[PDB]
């Protein structure tokens, strides 16, 4: 009893989080599987702080004040279970284990129930913001057993990033896997915004012939409009950046995007629960497409594009159209993200506070922007809002962007520029707007070849099977 | 010993399959959990055939010639395992159980290994063609333990549909879950083609103002071009069809498409193995979108579409553009389908014969068309073909359809018609064609906020991390 909390996992993220907590007046006791690293940290980065070091799990648990609070920041999967295995013999009923890794929400559900049975309070929190964010103010998204929450509130909300009006980008998300589910959706959305920016980038580069100086300028300009966001800002910096030889660095790097799993999982969840989260899906498949680098080099030699028609129009107006096409598409991505969140909530019985979630994403995290503020007061004005597009601000924003959005897509399609996310976002927008869709033909076909039955428009609920085949043979 | 094979599951599909086998000179012994149904079948549909009936599993197994062959055509999941449980006590080493339901390929892998351990030969086959197809000639796609295969060859290939040059639409697909995996991809592709037809339908209806008489005419015309397929054919019939009051039936049915799982699973598999099967993904999400019927009625009242600009052009030329846009898009869907198949083969060590698979889909199944014939000789000319688009016929077909495809998409985008699959197919086509994509910006961003490292274009394999943040602070 002296340390308020322990953290296991002394990679840079773990180190920065302990330092942040120490700076906020909390005595942290550090531990790591390779025990050497605890000494190293105390002699170096934590020299002259209040952090304690442990050299065995038993010593770490003796150091903790009761209810003992311990954070796991190890590689998601097996290791989290192994540490739980060790820790549970050593803990009293009412102690708290927190998993901060990017765990599978179903594993977190599992572990939360299991430990609840043994009287140990389990919380899974998403942590967002990279290593420097961890150092000064991460978004923390905790969920699991709420009895833990009053005992960690102070620590979590104290080290969390704070929005201009003082609030922490951290609050209790919900039961069992809710914090981790919100975390993976966060990353799904991140993928979506990155791909949208890549498509804007591709239109300016290849339709408008803009060099990276002018392109970085255009992005800094955009970072002063509604598109004000961390990602637009760093993109301007990346486009400017010069390598050791004075030439721009971005054109020299390989176009094969990596993935670590969370994006993929958002798409898979949308498919499992039947939610049309089409833009994150396209973003994930666009990373898959770029991985096929060698295949694409072969294809460029064989497959022909459209007739090369030079852009004949005003560069400034078109650059504005790209601005609006990105903004409208981003609106659709976020509407789809909150549709998934909403569906997961009825699927697992979570009572999510959507305005709360938007606030947790307003600062600290990679998707932070002024835009999340507008989403938050959409849900403040109406917390039962079914879809973001029905909110007057978003509805007016899309209406305003509309023919620039259509103009940018048509020009891209004429010029042969791949726009998977710009086009999904418009297709979804036009799908969702239509009270009557051609899906009635799907239903008629399925009834025709596999008797699956259909409903009439007037009289929903009664299912009919027409004998199409021969209606008079 | 008298029955050559048994079939358990006397729903219409099961009944029709037994009758088909009987017509081909095989003594089938029928069984069903609700034993009454066996009597009913013998007194009615099977009256005066050579089929035997059993009233207990033990009696059914006594009736079978050795190696005893039994087909399960029950609801996928639990029931298949339960029947296996019962059957295994009763069987000799070297007997064969065949699961013909639309099972999860991983369950089939599991069961195949397990029964192999007990010396029982297990095969999972996809069966396709609906009840009438089952009656006269289904596509059968068997996979699992190949020792079974010589003992079922005759039955399976004899009752299978046959392509004009005499071959059966049935051959051994591969090890463990291969037959069932091919089956789910078949259904994924089916979803894709149905949605493409719905989008063509939607453009003629709303851009061209065509009535269903003219639309059915246009589809019959198309069924005489490269688009000759079972689905185009039945669509012409559906559009013509008149209800009891003389009015067309299709406009009266509810636009909320159902789903039974296999499409969803093709998309989920593509995501798990990192294959950009974007059009089946969009087709699945488009069914999800139509399910939100009430939400769309609300949205149509609030969200505004583009400025209504009447189609000013030649109806006949535009109808031709829609033809070509559908055909090019279908080519991309199938290229993506065989990319998944190819990746699954390296993932599970299956040696698939792609030309063989195309032949199994050429007749019997719902996706049957002349088009599958062209795919088959693409792989006959070159069985190591990496992607269908690299084959000269397909490459020339896409090149030919190209500006009609672009024209149809631009007009749809201007008019506000939802085209999720037409637009994915073009976005993918333009993505795959480009030797250099903007994914290098993704890589630069990921290295910037989460140090994930990148490769340079010259020198693949060496990973670098630039310190972007302050390059001179």
């Amino acid at each position: 009893a002296q340390a308020d909390i322990a953290l296991i996992g002394l990679a840079v993220m773990g180190q920065n989080l302990i330092l942040n907590m120490n700076d906020h007046g909390f005595v942290v006791c550090a531990f790591n599987r390779t025990v050497s690293k605890v000494d190293d940290f105390l002699a170096n980065e934590a020299k002259g702080t209040k952090v304690l070091g442990a050299h065995s799990l038993e010593e770490m648990v003796s150091k903790l004040k009761k209810p003992r609070r311990i954070i796991l920041l190890v590689k998601a999967g097996q290791a989290v279970d192994n540490f739980i295995e060790k820790l549970v013999p050593l803990l009293d009923i009412g102690d708290i284990i927190i998993d901060g890794g990017n765990s599978e929400y179903r594993d977190t559900m599992r572990r939360c129930r299991d430990l609840k049975d043994k009287g140990i309070l389990f919380v899974g929190s998403g942590v967002s913001g990279g290593e420097d964010g961890a150092r000064y103010g991460p978004s923390l998204m905790p969920g699991g057993n709420k009895e833990a929450w009053p005992h960690i509130k102070a620590i979590f909300q104290g080290i969390a990033a704070k929005v201009g009006t003082g609030e922490p980008c951290c609050d209790w998300v919900g039961d069992d896997g809710a914090g981790h589910f919100v975390k993976m959706v966060h990353n799904g959305i991140e993928y979506g915004d990155m791909q949208l920016i890549c498509e804007a980038y591709h239109l300016m580069k290849d339709v408008l012939g803009l060099g990276h100086k002018e392109m970085a300028k255009a992005f800094e300009e955009w970072n002063k409009t509604e598109l004000d966001s961390f990602l637009i800002e760093i993109t301007a910096s990346i486009l400017k950046f010069q390598d050791a030889d004075g030439k721009h660095l971005l054109p020299k790097i390989r176009d094969s995007a990596g993935q670590k799993g969370t994006g993929k999982w958002t798409a898979i969840s949308a498919l499992e629960y039947g939610v049309p989260v089409t833009l994150i899906g396209e973003a994930v498949f666009a990373r898959c497409l770029s991985s096929l680098k060698d295949e694409r080099i072969q294809a460029s030699k064989k497959l022909k594009g459209p007739q090369n028609i030079p852009f004949e129009g005003d560069k400034k107006s078109f650059l504005e159209d790209i601005r609006k096409a990105l903004y409208a598409s981003k609106i659709i991505s976020y509407a789809q993200g909150f549709m998934l969140l909403r569906q997961a909530a009825t699927e697992f019985g979570w009572t999510l506070n959507y305005g709360g979630i938007a606030l947790m994403w307003r600062g600290g995290c990679i998707i932070r922007s002024v835009f999340l503020g507008k989403i938050k007061d959409a849900f403040d004005r109406n917390p039962g809002l079914q879809n973001l597009l029905l909110d007057d601000f978003f509805k007016s924003a899309v209406e305003n962007c509309q023919d620039s959005w259509r103009r940018a897509i048509s020009t891209g399609v004429q010029a042969g520029i791949p726009m998977p996310c710009f086009t999904t976002a418009l297709s979804f927008y036009d799908g969702y707007r239509h009270a009557m869709l051609p899906a009635n033909l799907i239903q008629a076909q399925r009834d025709y070849f596999g008797a699956h039955t259909y409903e009439l428009l007037a009289k929903p609920g009664q299912f009919i099977h027409t004998n199409w085949t021969g209606h008079g043979g």
